[PDB]
């Protein structure tokens, strides 16, 4: 039914800004000096383009001003990325642990603080996903208890499956569970320093498949590599006794009470080069979705998490300038590089008018009918209805803070890292690198 | 399969969710019942699918078919598991191990028992498979105990072993390469193994006799990944029992005339994920099945086994009944759950069958339980027949007892449990604006 | 370890191996040379590396800085100490 037109452009960026610490975001209150700038952070970016009828078009001989509108197609994608290879690293310096289970007999009588240095790699993965529809992370967080008796402190407690919008800054989970070690951990020691503060996150595909707009998904891919190094445990006491049906009490040391719970210990193999998913170009030339290239709103949702260029950079500075070796010459630094582009082709459709596909916008999308016009008259969504909102003599109805003001602008505490580039086409392609290997494929 | 015709009708069913909890090692629970079973990884996964009998819907025309003479039934064309958790294996292992020392990095010999069990945790072998049919599958283990017994028995002898064909109940654990046998009577330590492993049975799936009865009921799609790495080597604690001729050894003087380990014990493990090996969210397509049955759900009901240990993790939070104090090591508790995810994707075609006597006969041989559902089946001669000239001898007081004769046989297997799933309700007809129902349109072209 | 000018970064001058002591390390790009619409940098590449992890060691003088007050829980008497958060990777 859409119009396929002739004519495609590209646009990039020239750079995309993001170095600074791994660990954690040191920020004073007056000011920010650095941000928490880590690998394993959630990259996701969202453009803006401009709007095609909002562009003028000298060869408009195909379609009149008036029963037609004009969208892009987004045909060619590309992801630029270009920093030298290497790993990353984290862990906590004060870690509940008793020992190595795997070579060990017994523990020792847990006293007090055996929190120790351990630092911990992680695992491989590389990620994309493209779409005009923003993507849904799914974590987890206590599920509340229900009042049948009165709970303690120190409970096991169910757990809520949570869906939310994915913004930046978050980390990815390293096989440590979507989980709000915020709020169920609660020592903020068990799980390394990165993440302590936080919560991590899962995109679930199953329900990102059952959409019927087709604009959240079109196209994705994913490698993520991962295996288990050690077998430790934690330090502290353990809230469920194992029963004694199948266990036996023993004599002398035996009847004081071993480790009961056994940590893992994530780690990564070897990295790839060749295996990488960056920088080969790929084109929706046939769609999985029902956005057969249709996006909306000139806007892009890219979101690609990696980590294997994620090496942690090491810098020192002199106090004193000493002559004979101390230690008290050189205080620490620690930053992060990461490096990006974006490149993408396109192409245009020219919408055939009438109000039933006018309709069918609204039943996709009610919000940028706003500004898409074809007269702002006609749609009459009025109907028969008794009040709710328009008898304002008050008398019952009130003050209200909250009731209606927050939620039309979803994305706004949505806080997530943005891109501009609102004036970077280019007709001819020749002089454009990735167009050109467009071109033999186009032929 | 040459009897029936495949017609050109073709729905979608699915399930939303099934969100599902559970502590790894053992199940928590009062003296009652469980409402926080046990449940981990390493389970074995059986599920029941229930279809609605597809007459008593309207389907479109009836001049194609005729229901005084035939009673069609569904067929399936192609399923997938829709797994959907973040990769990762969680372990456990058992805090009283039987061992003297380890025989790898030998550093000195030991001398056997006097209660010395082992904390050691360690990792599993690896699995990935899919299994269905219209009758639940049929596994293996060993046993014990029996002979031809023409001698006698004394303290601890040697038992032949026994292979129990068995079917698989859902949270029977799947091994780690062990055995399938029976951990709670060939294992009388209770201590060497595991503690999800100690008293309960793993098991095992025997293909050859999945390939034994030709008629397919139990298999029509069979698909595996496994990997398997050996780490390091242990021994036990205890007694020789069967001792080592030393008729081919020479024997040494000081330390070395006592006996050292002849038991030798391995320790297994796991190598990494790889995430394209997956089976996962790909659709499969047999126009052509590998029993006699080309996929039909006999009972309006099918049977999926698959098991994970992708997505095997487990799960920890702290938390003190302490309210707040100076840091030592008596201030937290710690309690485990651990997560799973399944979700099923179904696609049928619905297929005509043709009344006729061989065909009547032959759901007789198939199942002879089941034609009693289907209706057009009527014995003009009377079954009950009068032997007891309806229930008229003289019922002196017969009326209290007379309902014992209710029903038998409304359930094949009753003292079986596993978990399921309704599926009577989620069809449509034109699938193309679900997820899948449009790479219907690949495979066919 | 990083594309720096090390010796300027490092006033230590014994973080890292020799070979990088007093030098600066480099690594070719792609973009710029895909970006030039000439290709005299540029008309034919291909690369291939591997690398793992073996260890993980540590860095010993002044320490940085740490967490605000809150993702700690302070130790008790000789766990007061705070040490090294620099983790070499290897």
């Amino acid at each position: 039914y859409v119009t396929r037109t002739n004519i495609f452009y590209h646009a990039s960026s020239s750079r995309l800004l993001a170095v600074g610490h791994p660990y954690f975001s040191i920020k004073r209150a007056n000011k920010t000096v650095v941000p928490k700038v880590s690998g394993y952070q959630y990259r996701v970016f969202k453009v803006v383009l401009p709007d095609p009828n909002k562009f003028a078009l000298p060869d408009s001989s195909l379609f009149d001003p008036t029963t037609q509108r004009l969208v892009w197609a987004c045909t060619g994608l590309e992801v630029g990325r270009g920093q030298p290879l290497g790993v990353g690293v984290s862990g906590h310096p004060f870690l509940n642990k008793y020992d190595d289970v795997e070579n060990s007999g017994s523990g020792g009588n847990p006293g007090q603080d055996n929190r120790v240095n351990v630092g911990m790699d992680y695992k491989q993965t590389q990620l994309c996903m493209v779409g005009c529809a923003p993507p849904l992370g799914e974590h987890w967080g206590k599920g509340k208890q229900c009042t049948n008796t009165p709970v303690q402190a120190g409970d096991c407690p169910p757990l809520e499956l949570i869906t939310s919008v994915i913004q930046d800054g978050d980390m990815v989970d390293t096989g440590f569970g979507a989980m709000n070690f915020a709020d169920l951990q609660t020592n903020k020691s068990d799980v390394p320093i990165d993440i302590c503060g936080t919560t991590c996150k899962y995109p679930d595909y199953l329900q990102m498949a059952a959409d019927p707009y087709g604009d959240r998904l079109f196209f994705f891919l994913r490698k993520e590599q991962m295996f288990a190094r050690h077998f430790f445990n934690r330090a502290g006491e353990v809230g469920e006794p194992v029963p004694d049906t199948l266990i036996i009490k023993g004599s002398g040391n035996r009847t004081s009470v071993g480790s009961s719970i056994y940590v893992n210990t994530p780690s990564g193999s070897l990295v790839s080069s060749e295996a990488q998913l960056f920088n080969k170009p790929y084109w929706l030339q046939k769609a999985q979705g029902h956005n057969n290239g249709i996006c909306w709103g000139n806007q892009l949702f890219v979101t690609v998490v990696d980590t294997t260029r994620s090496t942690n950079m090491t810098l020192c500075a002199s106090v004193t300038t000493s002559s004979t070796y101390t230690n008290s010459d050189y205080k620490e630094y620690m930053r992060h590089v990461e490096e990006y582009d974006l490149q993408f082709i396109f192409q245009l459709c020219s919408i055939t008018l009438s109000a039933e596909v006018m309709a069918y916008i609204h039943t996709m999308n009610p919000s940028v009918l706003e500004d898409w016009n074809f007269g702002l008259s006609p749609p009459p969504n009025g109907t028969l209805e008794d009040t709710y909102r328009y008898v304002q003599s008050q008398a019952i109805t009130c003050q209200k803070p909250t009731p209606e003001k927050e939620k039309p602008d979803p994305y706004k505490n949505l806080s997530f890292w943005e891109v501009n580039l609102k004036e970077k086409f280019s007709s001819e392609l020749d002089q454009y690198p990735l167009g050109r290997k467009f071109l033999l494929q186009s032929g």
